[PDB]
C-alpha cells in the first residue's frame, strides 16, 4: 500500500474492549461480522420514518448523552495523548451513561469512536500514535440507548495550528450550521449539498462524494441519504418528525478518498487535510431541534 500523505497506523490495537451485559445492545453487536439485519431490511426504500412522540424522547435523551460523551473527549485533546486513549475515555463514558458505543463491532470496526486526523476523511480507527502539536483531529461519537442512536462529531487543533488548519476547520463548522439553518418542513434534503458546496468553494476548499449524512433513530444509519455536494440526486421533502444527521467532510486540496487495508480509514487521496462537523437533526413543524447541542456554553470546542 502506497500512503498518501505523512500518516501511518500505529499497531498494535488493543483487544476488543467488552461492554457489560447489563447494557442493552443493538442487533449488530452479536452479529459475527457486525452486520445490522435490520438495516438490511430496508436497505434501497426511501421512505422515512416519522418519529412518535416516545420517539422523540428516546432520541432527545440518546442525543444528549452522545454530547456529554464528545464534550469528554474534548477535555483529553492535548499533545501526546494517543487516539487509543481518546477511545477509552469515551467507551467508560458510554458505560457510565448506561449506552451501548454504536460504532463498536459495526460491520466488525474495531473501537468506540473515530479518530479522524489531519488527512483522514473519517472513519480513523483510534491507535498507538500520539496527537502531534499542530495536528487537526475529528472525534466522532454515537450512543445507543432504549433502542435509539445518537451521531455528533467536532474537529479539534491540538496545540498551536498554522492558519490553514483555522481556516478549514472555522469554514466546515460553518457549512454545517449554514445547512442546519435551512433545514424546515418542505425542503428538500437535496438542497443541503448546494449550501455546503457554495460556501466550501467560496473559500477555496472541496466537498467529499463517497461519504454522506443519514436517517437515525432505531437504526445507526437509514433513510434518508443527505449527500454534501452539490446537484446531488437526494431522494425525499422534510417533514416535522424527521431524524437525520448533517456531517459534511471539506478538504483543502481535492475531494477524492481512498481506504486503508484496515477497510475502514479513508484518506484524501492527495494527502492534504480535512475537517468535518455533524449534528443530528430533529424536524420540526416549524424549523429544526439540533438534538446534539451544547445546552451550556455556545461554541463548538476549536473556538471555546
Ligand atoms: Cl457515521
Ligand atoms: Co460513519
Ligand atoms: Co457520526
Ligand atoms: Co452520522
Ligand atoms: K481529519
Amino acid at each position: 500500500y502506497r500512503y498518501t500523505g505523512k500518516l501511518r497506523p500505529h499497531y498494535p490495537l488493543m483487544p476488543t474492549r467488552p461492554v457489560p451485559s447489563y447494557i442493552q445492545r443493538p442487533d449488530y453487536a452479536d452479529h459475527p461480522l457486525g452486520m445490522s439485519e435490520s438495516e438490511q431490511a430496508l436497505k434501497g426504500t426511501s421512505q422515512i420514518k416519522l418519529l412518535s412522540s416516545e420517539d422523540i424522547e428516546g432520541m432527545r435523551l440518546v442525543c444528549r448523552l452522545a454530547r456529554e460523551v464528545l464534550d469528554v473527549a474534548a477535555g483529553m485533546i492535548k499533545p501526546g495523548v494517543t487516539t487509543e486513549e481518546i477511545d477509552h475515555a469515551v467507551h467508560l463514558a458510554c458505560i457510565a451513561r448506561n449506552c451501548y458505543p454504536s460504532p463498536l463491532n459495526y460491520y466488525n470496526f474495531p473501537k468506540s469512536c473515530c479518530t479522524s486526523v489531519n488527512e483522514v476523511i473519517c472513519h480513523g480507527i483510534p491507535d498507538r500514535r500520539p496527537l502531534q502539536e499542530g495536528d487537526i483531529v475529528n472525534v466522532d461519537i454515537t450512543l445507543y440507548r432504549n433502542g435509539y442512536h445518537g451521531d455528533l462529531n467536532e474537529t479539534f487543533f491540538v496545540g498551536e495550528v498554522d492558519d490553514g488548519a483555522r481556516k478549514l476547520v472555522q469554514t466546515t463548522y460553518e457549512c454545517l450550521m449554514q445547512a442546519i439553518d435551512a433545514v424546515k418542513p418542505g425542503v428538500r434534503y437535496r438542497e443541503l449539498g448546494n449550501i455546503i458546496q457554495k460556501h466550501a468553494q467560496a473559500n477555496g476548499f472541496s466537498v467529499v462524494r463517497s461519504y454522506c449524512g443519514h436517517g437515525i433513530h432505531k437504526l445507526f444509519h437509514t433513510a434518508p441519504n443527505v449527500p454534501h455536494y452539490a446537484k446531488n440526486k437526494a431522494v425525499g421533502v422534510m417533514k416535522s418528525g424527521h431524524v437525520f444527521t448533517i456531517e459534511p467532510m471539506i478538504c483543502e486540496g481535492g475531494w477524492q478518498d481512498e481506504t486503508w487495508p484496515d477497510g475502514w480509514t479513508a484518506v484524501t487521496r492527495d494527502g492534504k487535510r480535512s475537517a468535518q462537523f455533524e449534528h443530528t437533526l430533529l424536524v420540526t413543524d416549524t424549523g429544526c431541534e439540533i438534538l446534539t447541542r451544547r445546552l451550556d456554553s455556545a461554541r463548538p470546542h476549536f473556538m471555546s
